[PDB]
C-alpha cells in the first residue's frame, strides 16, 4: 500500500518534525498539494532532530512525505492517530536498508497548532 | 483512566520531544521507573520544541509524563502506536485551559534509536 | 477529556461490534446524532460478541459509545487510527471496577464498508 | 514493510475476529508461532464476521495474519494500537483489488481477555 500520504483538513498549520538514526544521510521531502514546501537533510545514529517546521494544509490538505538516503527512495510505514476525537499525529518511519527497524529517518505530523 | 503511562521494553534508549501550543509556560516532567529523570519548561504558541533527550528506560521499562503550568496539573490524552511491529510511538496531549484542543504541550516518545 | 465519541465523515456506513470480558452484564449504548440506534446487552468473561451491526454515520456523523453495568456508567478509553489514508479504525475499551484492564466491554467501529 | 505480524505477551489468550467487504471469497490464515492454528473463509460485502475465536499466544507470543483471494495473496496493512497502556488491538485490513479501500478482510485482534 502506499505510505506517508495523509489527509489534513484544508487550511489547516500543522506541524512536521523529523529525527534521524541511521549511518546514512536522510533527505526528507515534505510536499503539501503537490509541492515541495519543506526539505530536511542531516544524519544521527542517535535521534538528532533534522528538522522542525510550521506548515498549512492549503485548501486541498493533502501532505505527503518522501525518504531518500544517495538518491534512494526508502520503504516507508505510516498511520495517523487521533486522540479525543481532536488532537491528530500521522507517523512516518522509513528503513533505507534491510536491518527492518524503520527508523532511519522518523516523521511526525502534528495538529492542531496554537 | 490513568494517561500518560507507558511500558517500554528494558534498558532501551528513547527519544521524548516535547512541543508547545499555548499562552502559559508547560513543565514537562519525564519520570522513569517513578523517578524524574527529565524536566523541560519552555513556551509557544507556534510548536516549538521545549525539549529534546534520548534516555533510558531503565530496568523496568516504565515512562510516565506529566504536565502542568505554574503547578496545575494539565488534563491528559494518550495511546501507543506500533508501525510493523517494531516502531514505537508513545503520544501524549494535555489541555491547561477551556479549549479542548489538547495540544497546549504535546509529547512524543519514539523507540528504537540507531 | 470526553472519550468513546468519534467524528466520522457523513452519511457514511460504519461497523459496530462488542466484545465482553468481565462478570457483569454490559449494556452498550450507540448514538449517532445524539440519538440511541443500537443497544448492545450481554455478558461474557471470555471475549464473547454482544453485538455487530451495521449503522450509517447520518448527516452530521457524531457517533458515541456510552457503556454501563446494573445502571453505573463505565470508565471509557478511545482513540481513532487510520491505515493507508483511508482505512478507519474507531476503538473504545471501558471499565465497570477497579482492576482497570478496560476490557469490561470493548467496542470496534470500523469504516469503509463495501 | 511486512504487515500483518504482531508481538503478544507470551502464553496469553487473545481474541482474532474478522470482517469481510468484498464480492471475492476471503480467506484468513492464522499463525501463532509460525503454525497455523486457525483459518477463517467467508463472504460478504456487508462487514458480515466470517470468523471469531480465542486463541493462546504460545512461547513465543508472534502471531501473523495472511489473506488470500482464490489462491492470490491480498496486499496487507496493519499496526497495533495500545490504550491505557494496558488494553490492545492488532488491527490488519487487505486488499484483493484495484480499489484500494483495504477493508475486504479486515482482522482484529484483542487482548487481555477475561
Ligand atoms: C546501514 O544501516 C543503517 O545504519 C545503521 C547504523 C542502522 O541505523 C540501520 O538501521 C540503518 O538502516
Ligand atoms: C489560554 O489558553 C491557552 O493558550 C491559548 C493561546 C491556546 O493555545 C489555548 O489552547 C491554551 O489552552
Ligand atoms: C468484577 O470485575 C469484573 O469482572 C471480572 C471477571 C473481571 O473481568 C473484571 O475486569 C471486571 O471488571
Ligand atoms: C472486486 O472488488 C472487490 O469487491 C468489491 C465489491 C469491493 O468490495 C472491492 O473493494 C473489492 O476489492
Ligand atoms: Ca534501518
Ligand atoms: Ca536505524
Ligand atoms: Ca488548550
Ligand atoms: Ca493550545
Ligand atoms: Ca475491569
Ligand atoms: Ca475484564
Ligand atoms: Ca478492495
Ligand atoms: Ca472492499
Amino acid at each position: 500500500a502506499t505510505q506517508g500520504v495523509f489527509t489534513l483538513p484544508a487550511n489547516t498549520q500543522f506541524g512536521v518534525t523529523a529525527f534521524a538514526n541511521s549511518a546514512g544521510t536522510q533527505t526528507v521531502n515534505v510536499q503539501v498539494n503537490n509541492e515541495t514546501v519543506a526539505t530536511f537533510t542531516g544524519q544521527s545514529t542517535n535521534n538528532a532532530i533534522i528538522g522542525s517546521k510550521v506548515l498549512n494544509s492549503g485548501g486541498g490538505g493533502k501532505v505527503q512525505i518522501l525518504v531518500s538516503v544517495n538518491g534512494r527512495s526508502s520503504d516507508l510505514v505510516s498511520a495517523q492517530v487521533i486522540l479525543a476525537n481532536e488532537l491528530n499525529f500521522a507517523l512516518v518511519g522509513s528503513e533505507d536498508s534491510t536491518d527492518n527497524d524503520y527508523n532511519d529517518a522518523v516523521v511526525v505530523i502534528n495538529w492542531p497548532l496554537g
